[PDB]
């Protein structure tokens, strides 16, 4: 299957302390780079886990995170990745001297907007997209990571992915590709927002009450009315009255052509 030997991997340097637990960056057979992401104990579901895992291991798309392995005949579990230079697209947002251009920030959106419509066609939900869950190489390509994990969270008032999630998840729980919509959204308003963090001056429990009033998030500056006009359409009451994410993507190609 997908195992992959630990005796063949080398730990070179932490990158940091990400979602499920650390990431390493090391060698796979010294041959290849990758990043091992060592799930801390107890953080987790493992056993439906690693299942559900062996699926998603088949997704396959330029825009996802590649997958290459895992290392579940032992604790901590090992996921063993492509190494993504630019690391988190968040701090890659917060950064100041990059200099982004309103063409690159167009980009970017297109980049997430891809995977989306690709797991959208798989019928397989994120259900926690947003920047931080975001991925950037060395070239400036983002890519989307963490797909259908929050699933198997140990939970150990209103949280904070709550400010990505549309009426009908704050009230329901009512996980669809819909809501990956909403979410995209704001995804697409932290981009041209540069990290901004979405609805700043709020509370968890007080960005719920806003959004269930019908309080959207403001045109960032960088944001033109034909990028914010996408974006926005991610925000409709209705979840079946949101585009979906051929229509998204071929709307962000539309402007990208013009802008050719
Ligand atoms: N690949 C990287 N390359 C460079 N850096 C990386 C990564 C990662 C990473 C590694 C693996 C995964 C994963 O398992 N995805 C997955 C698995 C599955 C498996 C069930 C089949 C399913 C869906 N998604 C997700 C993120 N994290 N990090 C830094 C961590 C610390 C914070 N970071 C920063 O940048 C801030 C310091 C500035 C990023």
């Amino acid at each position: 299957s997908w195992e992959i030997d630990p005796k063949d991997l080398t730990f070179l340097k932490e990158l940091g302390t990400g979602q499920f637990g650390v990431v390493k960056y090391g060698k796979w057979r010294g041959q290849y780079d990758v990043a091992i992401k060592m799930i801390r104990e107890g953080s987790m579901s493992e056993d439906e886990f690693i299942e559900e895992a062996k699926v998603m291991m088949n997704l396959s798309h330029e825009k996802l995170v590649q997958l290459y392995g895992v290392c579940t005949k032992q604790r901590p579990i090992f996921i063993i990745t492509e190494y993504m230079a630019n690391g988190c697209l968040l701090n890659y947002l917060r950064e100041m001297r990059h200099r982004f251009q309103t063409q690159q920030l167009l980009e970017m959106c297109k980049d997430v907007c891809e995977a989306m419509e690709y797991l959208e066609s798989k019928q397989f939900l994120h259900r926690d997209l947003a920047a931080r869950n975001c991925l950037v190489n060395d070239q400036g390509v983002v890519k989307v990571s963490d797909f259908g994990l929050s699933r198997y969270v140990l939970d150990d008032g209103s949280k904070f992915p709550v400010r990505w999630s549309p009426p009908e998840v704050l009230m329901y729980s009512k996980f669809s590709s819909k809501s990956d919509i909403w979410a995209f959204g704001v995804l697409m308003w932290e981009i041209y927002s540069l990290g901004k963090m979405p609805y700043e001056r709020f509370t968890n429990s007080e960005t719920a009450e806003h959004i269930a009033q019908g309080l959207r998030l403001p045109r960032p500056h960088l944001a033109s009315e034909r990028v914010y006009t996408i974006m926005y359409s991610c925000w409709h009451e209705k979840a079946d009255e949101r585009p979906s994410f051929k229509i998204l993507l071929s709307n962000i190609l539309d402007v990208m052509d013009e802008e050719s």
